[PDB]
């Protein structure tokens, strides 16, 4: 299971966490309850956690999400979307992510990975 | 390390691997081949490697990045974009990809995730 990464884009519509595909635009209709659960059955090694809703911002992850899914899987859970600032990070593991997840945020300030690396291994 | 992924998105720009911000719309000037060295001895602990050239395309991963980007890293490297069907998966792990990333192929194909987790782990 160790070499298979989920990726899982998901956000709200209409009150419901629901999962897209082609690059967060297309509504597949299912539920991100439903998918977790189903990704991990099938042996997923870890799930990478997209928010669209925080995604290309630097408001912080999306801890909601993280609180959603975190007790329907035991899978490590890789937050991503939204990094913006080191007490992001903190608290999406206080949520239960397993892992972080950085891009621009990094590239712009690689002093981030430091400092999540020397706090968080 | 553990709880650091650095994503990195990249594609060629004149003859070169150039790292790309802003969901792969921004040229960084950043060679992969420097960005790569630089995420490891920060402390990242996986790599997610998003190549822009094969990402949203079901014609395999970017399997001349993976070859590209292995000798210069010992990171775990997870590919990602372009995967279609289950050669595929097979083509990364030889080029030295450690992991795979799948997104709208598993939600259209959930049966990928466990053929690759039962050949692959």
């Amino acid at each position: 299971s160790q070499a298979v990464v989920v990726a899982i884009d998901a956000k709200r519509v209409d009150g419901e966490f629901m999962v897209f595909t082609y690059s967060g635009k297309k509504n597949t209709g299912i539920l991100l309850r439903d998918w977790v659960v189903e990704v991990e059955k099938r042996g997923a090694g870890e799930i990478l956690l997209t928010s669209i809703d925080r995604d290309g911002t630097k408001s912080g992850y999306d801890t909601e999400m993280i609180r959603f899914v975190r007790p329907l899987t035991t899978l490590p859970i890789i937050a991503s979307g939204g990094a913006g600032k080191m007490e992001h990070f903190l608290e999406a593991f206080l949520r239960g992510a397993d892992k972080v997840s950085i891009n621009t945020a990094a590239v712009e300030n690689p002093s981030l990975i430091t400092q999540i690396a020397q706090t968080f291994g």
